């Protein structure tokens, strides 16, 4: 029997301009063999991302703003996340069980 | 100012007792909207071979085992290659060693 569930998630976030949102972000597009997803693979204790706690590390990030992250590229992808907002709209995935081998 | 990252692959050369998994799980393999998911590993069992072994870890990208490419194969192929029956096993992974810090 193979299992694995999704959950999609919708994360506003409210944060002070200029603010970071303290996670880090790695993936996308931009090599020749590979359209990754944009993955979390750090949040930094304590901050923006850290305090509301909905996205963790090992997530997926998959909209930025009503931008599916497909559509733009890593760069386009980053430049977004640190736009200078007061408020962040994250759709994100969070993907668990799977086959164990 | 520097918004960099790095990937790397490595191989992985596992001696196990054919009796005994690799004491990992393995998500991904399917589409979520027009995403895409690698099979990836979701979870290591602590103790395990995989974990005593040491270089595989959590959210590494699996791209080859015992030659076969995996995205060129079934999701299901793709387990049914991990779970073979086997005293060593080789693995391709592909790790994020560096993300851009938002
Ligand atoms: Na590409």
């Amino acid at each position: 029997l193979y299992f694995q569930s999704m959950h999609e998630k919708v994360v506003n976030i409210q944060k002070d301009p200029g603010e970071s949102l303290g996670m880090t972000v790695a993936g996308g597009a931009s090599h020749r063999e590979w359209d990754l997803p944009i993955y979390v693979i750090s949040v930094e204790p304590g901050g923006v991302i850290s305090r509301d706690g909905r996205i963790k590390t090992g997530d997926i990030l998959l909209n930025v703003d009503g931008v599916e992250l497909t559509e733009v590229s890593r760069s386009e992808a980053v430049a977004l996340l640190k736009r200078t907002s007061s408020s962040i709209v994250l759709k994100a995935l969070e993907v668990k069980e799977g086959s164990i081998v």
